[PDB]
DNA sequence: AGCCGAGC
DNA sequence: TGCAGCTCGGCT
DNA sequence: AGCCGAGC
DNA sequence: TGCAGCTCGGCT
């Protein structure tokens, strides 16, 4: 034909077509699975073809871009297949290539998203193929089991958990790039267990289709989510099982089912990876980054493309890499409209406001590092009081961090899901710093504008999350006017472009308004000189300056929605409810913070105590333990009073308050230096012990409260040293 | 203007042609250098144009290379040259666009090579343009010297290097590439001390470009290097300086004294990054990424991508890190007519011998790790015998690294330098311990062959080293021939395409010779099946197979050039040679080897002597150091039978011993556990020092010569382990 | 006529 | 940043 | 009609 | 393994 990536069957577009089967595969790899695993006899009915990834929604899709899907149109080419065509008759089926299409998609959510969208496709264009077995797919394990004669297949993660309610080597199939050649032989010898064939039942099924894909079910995709959610939190309180869909003999799954059983695990886990926490304003993906950048604690940059390779590793990031470099360089990105405070610093080309960072280099050619106010945003100490998850038997990154402001705001959540989205714009740091210490002394919080770090311009309110963002336009004399800031956002290329340059030639339906214009940009900075006749500007001042040059857009925040700290989408309504609901919390684990550390900086003194009394007890001699045993000398130490190891027993212990949740050791003596019994070391040690012994009561003193206002000054002395610093370059 | 990465001068080709220079940058960050440089203002009388790197020597070139090299043809085109013509009256010149061409290049060896091929370039095509003046320089500086009010430039490292007028802070430019925007504008407003201008001077000019880039000239630069080399020598032993070139306000050089004060540099230079070492069989490039494979010790595999950035940080590697990815693949292969021994493990695909490795994967998504192998080939006990070489402050790879077995030997070494080549074929290891061993009983050793790793074919000396490298092909019947190897170095796929496609075609002076070919290889092992006539094949037999199938080459070696123990480039006329001056050395180091043992192991001996007298002490108790001072006992335990700590007084001794090449501390008794005063630390410190005793004996008993069959022995079982574990795969 | 490889 | 097509000497 | 970004 | 052109929802 025409068309590379095919490896077309032998006996397509022949008298045998109806009885050829098209393999659409997500991905380069897997294509290579599918031929491998064919072999010499399987290239005489099956053809291969793979697909990039995700595919054009053509339900509602424009004519134009339909026509132009060069993905589209060439599976139409290899099938054979023609828009508006009904094939029901015998002559109708003469004009296909091949009879069937079998999908074969990575096991996971992102696959079921994929086969989704080829169902999607054949239902909206050609329901006589879908209605008369069309479409099938061709499903891989997730996990094996390998005991050691017998090897076990797991077609869903659930399926594999609840076969552990039995009693033994375990792998993962992350994709269907994990497969060898000879496991991918094994699979297309097995066809009978691995080919699934989609049943069109009854109209529930184009409901289910529709419900999934329509631009017009947003409302109801919610509702679908909703339940789910609810339904799924219920099954997990009362510790019922999670239904997975591919444990019985069943060759045949209904589109309803697919679409209610294994679709809906890719938008709920959408969401997941895509709506950030109220609590510290991450989605997964970034705070695995972090807790990444928190582990190694690089005193000096690293290339992102490695950090990449670092945080799949340490925190078990199971997509591609690309992504992940993606989004390290939107966590770095300090120009104007981006972050406001990036805890990465973008050491290289990370982007820049005049091409809204499209303009950033390649990950493999730059570098970064934590700023150094992460960690006084997100303090060590309070590592101690997440919930750290686990992804096989590996601890990662935390459910959520507690910053000690609500980052949420500081840098504009935004995400994408499925039946809702996110968008949060960026908060001016000082002012919630100043709302917290206002609430930290009794004091209702002041309402808060949307604040863009070093933005020019203007921000108003309009009505409710409503606001009118305003870039700087002077008038200079009578032909002349400055642009010297563009709104929020609003990229120095794209209004040249768009704006300037339509203003300078005419278009077709107006003629030219301006004269001239020049630029005096700085990397950072917008400034156009532009020029007009005498009467044209007066018409422009007439008609106000910033609708003309067009430096005025609405910016509108009614979708402001995230996951609390219970793991429950919620919509608020104003970002106070927001912040309300993040001081509440970050103020109970200041309470556990100030509990925690009393805690530990008592077993510290205590033991300090222990190390205190025995040494000072053989300065003078009242125990011996020159050749004595240890046997004897453990019990010879419990018999008087002498602790095993405090601080190892108030770790063991504050574990087993966490357990319930979801012998004797005096090696810290006795490990001690020889040294220890000297005049120039017991002195210190009596010393450190009276020290710690008023660590203990010095914050005994301190409310939570307390704490929070000296992070909180820690964190801004930091803030003013950094920003200004910023400026000096 | 037709050509992209030009920026011609505004005033290129008009009516100032001969007023405009034409700056030729090494690369495209020097081209970006040169525009900032330059500027607005620059840009009306200079052009500037990057070549990609080192270009073609057309003073022997062929006519077809030389009609088809488009930089060479790019510059004819830019500067308005024609070949054959003369310039010289003012009809010649009124065609050129450009009136002399300005080269800028890195201040390194490199550097002068471009600049040498440049004028190599002129001088054969246009020796009336470059007798008047047609060809200049912009240096600038390899190190700068900042006080705090004035700044210092030294445009070559021995200048900077003799300066002993001392009393400040000191910055390396590696290439163009370091220096800044702000540099560029300074250096371009300084024309005056940074452009030098090309003399001629006579026919010795003549002479000398001819000497360094004639293709009749290679006897002449051996003579000419040698001298260097030698008198270099002597500069160096007297303590003399070694002369540099930019020192002077000179702004002139001829080009007898560019050749032979500069470019001889990079030659110089060139052998040493290219000939291999007698001692371990390395290039230095190699030798540093060995020695940062030592120093990571990964127990886990690494990126190629990211063990190159380690290894130009970990070992202060100068050059482009695609190179080092080069040698590190190189290192790492492993088929046929590759490495006997790779000492790094090739995880992933580094290249097969049916494209002769030009099939590896990139080095972004490939890995290695030291072979099990490595540190039993070079010792890691013996490190503390080498001489580790400085890099401005920082300790870098030795100068060898004496492995148990010449190395050099192993894997053929193999460089093409200035004056000298080197071609090493491979020798089979276990004859190499054999040998070794022959003469570690006052043996003679016995002659050696060279032999491949899973080479099945044959190798037979024809006189002096000259050996008949030889494939197998079988007759099967009356009409067939089977193919399974071909001679060493021959890839599958080249052999497919030059000889048997030929065969089975025909040409135009020979008509086809065989009827059918098929092929079953794997990807280590060759199977060809050759169908013919019954006559044809009679024919082949009688004419002799391996002639008529072209599976016989000579292998020819009398150019085994490699640098001795010394650091002098020696020729060896026998790989015998090379086996006897690398059994001296070795048999010494591991001399000092059983000296060094003895030495440490008698500190530590005395360390656990004296830790061991001292806890029988207060065992009981002829020793107080309850409640005394840090004052009291050094001088107390000094007075009484107590050593400070000998193993730190034996580093600290054996220190000074290497210096000429070119308080107390009795921490080791008291840092002791507070445990060292018991029944299981007694006896355990009393069998610890009575094993250490014996320690010194059963090793003092030993001969160097026990030493190293012990370690043969020790390699031998692992060689037999790796690779038969190799074979199962 | 072009390979071998450490460089630009 | 490295590209792509070259360097350098001795064979083949 | 297209941005925003975490995915394939 | 990533490519290139998509997904998904709410504005603009």
């Amino acid at each position: 034909k025409g068309i590379p990536k095919l490896d077309d069957a032998n006996d397509a577009g022949g008298k045998h077509s109806l009885e050829c089967t098209l393999i659409l595969t997500e991905g380069d790899s897997a294509k290579s699975l599918a031929v491998s695993g064919l072999g010499v006899i399987g290239r005489d009915r099956y053809g291969v073809f793979p697909l990039r990834g995700k595919i054009l929604n053509v339900r509602e899709a424009s004519h134009k871009q339909i026509m132009e899907n060069a993905e589209i149109n060439n599976i139409i080419k290899i099938v054979g297949l023609q828009y508006k065509k009904s094939y029901d008759d015998a002559e109708s089926l003469k004009t296909l290539r091949y009879g069937k299409i079998m999908i074969m998609t990575d096991q996971d959510q992102d696959g079921s998203h994929i086969k989704g969208l080829l169902i999607n496709f054949i239902h909206h264009n050609w329901p006589s193929l879908l209605k008369h077995g069309f479409l099938e797919e061709f499903i891989t394990p997730i996990v094996k089991a390998s005991k050691n004669k017998q090897e076990l297949s797991f077609y869903s993660i659930p399926e594999f958990d609840e076969w552990k309610k039995h009693i033994w080597k375990i792998k993962y199939y992350k994709g269907l790039g994990t497969s060898t050649a000879k496991e991918a032989k094994e699979y297309f010898a097995d066809m009978e267990r691995h080919r699934i064939l989609f049943r069109y039942a009854g109209p529930e099924d184009d409901a289910a289709i529709t419900l999934a894909f329509s631009k017009k079910k947003i409302d109801d995709r919610k509702e679908w989510l909703t339940n789910f959610m609810e339904d799924r939190r219920q099954r997990r309180l009362h510790g019922l099982p999670e239904q997975f869909l591919y444990g019985t003999a069943t060759k045949h799954l209904t589109y309803n089912d697919f679409i209610n059983k294994e679709l809906i695990l890719f938008s709920n886990s959408d969401n997941e990876r895509s709506i950030p926490s109220l609590v510290d304003g991450f989605k997964p993906g970034q705070r695995k980054v972090l807790f990444t950048c928190f582990k190694r604690n690089d005193k000096r940059e690293v290339k992102v493309a490695q950090l990449a390779g670092s945080v799949a590793e340490m925190s078990a990031y199971h997509h591609g890499e690309q992504a992940l470099m993606m989004t390290i360089v939107n966590l770095a990105q300090n120009f104007v409209g981006s972050n406001n405070i990036n805890l990465l610093q973008p050491i290289g080309q990370f982007g820049t406001r005049l091409h809204g960072g499209k303009d950033a280099a390649s990950p493999r050619y730059i570098f970064t590092m934590l700023s150094t106010l992460a960690r006084l945003l997100f303090p060590a100490v309070d590592d101690n009081l997440l919930k750290f998850l686990y992804d096989d038997n590996q601890r990662v990154e935390p459910e959520w961090y507690i910053p000690i402001i609500p980052m949420v705001l500081i840098n504009g959540a935004e995400g994408i899901g499925t039946g809702w989205a996110c968008k949060l714009p960026n908060y001016d740091a000082r002012e919630i710093v100043n709302n917290v210490r206002r609430m930290l002394d009794g004091l209702d919080p002041h309402p808060m504008l949307p604040n863009y770090k070093n933005f020019k311009g203007t921000i108003q309110e309009l009505g409710q999350n409503q606001y009118a963002v305003s870039g700087e336009i002077f008038v200079v004399d009578r032909n002349t006017v400055e642009i010297t800031e563009l709104p929020v956002r609003t990229w120095t290329q794209v209004y040249k472009e768009q704006v300037l340059e339509p203003m300078l030639n005419g278009t077709d339906k107006t003629p030219a308004l301006i004269s001239d214009y020049k630029e005096y940009h700085t990397d950072t900075t917008v400034k156009f000189v532009v020029k007009m006749t005498e009467e044209k500007l007066a018409q422009a001042e007439a008609a106000g300056l910033h609708k003309v040059f067009k430096l005025q857009t609405t910016l509108t925040c009614n979708s402001m929605v995230l996951f609390d700290h219970m793991g429950c989408l919620k919509k608020y309504e104003t970002v106070q409810d927001i912040l309300k609901e993040f001081f509440d919390l970050r103020l109970s684990y200041y309470g556990l913070r100030k509990e925690w550390l009393v805690g530990m900086l008592g077993a510290e003194s205590t033991k300090l105590n222990n190390q205190a009394r025995f040494i000072l007890e053989k300065i003078q001699g009242k125990i011996t333990i020159e050749n004595r045993s240890k046997k004897d000398l453990i019990q010879m130490l419990v018999q008087r009073g002498y602790e095993s190891d405090p601080v190892k027993a108030w770790k063991e212990a504050q574990e087993k308050a966490a357990e319930e949740d979801e012998g004797p050791d005096f090696n810290y003596i006795l490990n001690m230096s020889l040294w220890s019994l000297t005049k120039e070391k017991v002195e210190e040690l009596i010393k450190q012990r009276d020290a710690k012994g008023r660590e203990v009561n010095d914050l005994k003193r301190k409310s939570p409260s307390d704490l929070w206002k000296e992070d909180l000054a820690a964190f801004v002395e930091e803030l003013d040293k950094v920003e200004s610093q910023e400026r000096e370059d």
